[PDB]
């Protein structure tokens, strides 16, 4: 069970490892890389915390890296 967030704003990729999310989109997370970053106490829940994070983008299609400022989390699966 990775981490499932929502776009709430458009983000265009700056770097080559970074991904597009558009308004809506739904992406997956693997709790294996925010134990690998030193993720416990619940930061999950609240990714503006995070700063930036590593996962799937449902929607699009497509694998890499975003803000965690531009998403919202809505549970798990």
């Amino acid at each position: 069970e990775g981490y499932q967030y929502r776009a709430l704003y458009d983000y265009k990729k700056e770097r080559e490892e970074d991904i597009d999310l558009h308004l809506g989109d739904i992406l997956t997370v693997n709790k294996g890389s925010l134990v690998a970053l030193g993720f416990s106490d619940g930061q999950e829940a609240r990714p503006e915390e995070i700063g930036w994070l590593n996962g799937y983008n449902e929607t699009t299609g497509e694998r890499g890296d975003f803000p965690g400022t531009y998403v919202e989390y809505i549970g798990r699966k």
